[PDB]
């Protein structure tokens, strides 16, 4: 049961993925149009520790939601493996595709999910979009 | 030769008080208004935390590390995309200083500056430690 919950939903991405964040995705969401989310440009504190930040982002979320890319696996999840080497609500989206042989060799949980298909595809196909946006409102709720 | 500080210090905040009543101080006490960069002081949530820390690094004429175990445990995962980057661990690379205040088990090799155990050798250590900043 989660504790001082301040947003409905924690976005986390690469900056380089900002376009589809920011045009499509959170556009998407804001369909309660009230919807209170959590983004790492407009509440990191730099008064906490990097790490103490982001368990804030996503333990004061209903949902976190990752928009995994190769710029994603490569330069932000490194910031996100102290947590998810302890902790198993998230949501992960592949927002473009992740050659296995890139991924370090570390990041075991990311590449479990992965070969799993644990996450939900963006649709490079527009027809397919609707598809897509369904899946996820049923996802998050 | 673009940088803006002098010495950007990256260190845990139960460290802190060392930091700001024994590190700063002593850096300030022979060189007053020393330019120093501190992540809760120019952290800019425009950059990604990866972009924020090399540009603390790129922009100081040196980088301190204070390393302990309080570091180690909650800072180090932060920070080793810049030396996995530069080669690091093999290599040495002559504005990064190592602080070990705290010695840390293994449960670098001898590149660092010690924090003396024995009083009468903290002198000394603030010695060796603006040799490595000028």
């Amino acid at each position: 049961l989660k504790r001082n919950v301040r947003f409905h939903a924690f976005i986390s991405y690469s900056e380089h993925d900002s376009l589809w964040v920011k045009n499509e995705l959170i556009p998407n969401l804001e369909k309660e149009d009230s919807i209170l989310i959590c983004l790492y440009e407009s509440y990191f504190d730099p008064g906490k520790s990097i790490s103490e930040n982001i368990v804030s982002f996503i333990e004061k979320s209903y949902k976190s939601i990752f928009v995994l890319s190769p710029n994603f696996v490569q330069n932000e999840w490194c910031h996100y493996e102290f947590y998810f080497a302890h902790h198993n609500h998230i949501i992960l989206i592949l927002l473009e595709p992740i050659p296995f042989y890139c991924i370090p060799t570390r990041y075991h949980k990311l590449k479990a999910l992965l070969e799993k298909k644990a996450y939900l595809e963006w649709p490079k196909d527009r027809r397919k979009c609707g598809l897509f946006w369904a899946n996820l409102r049923a996802a998050i709720n």
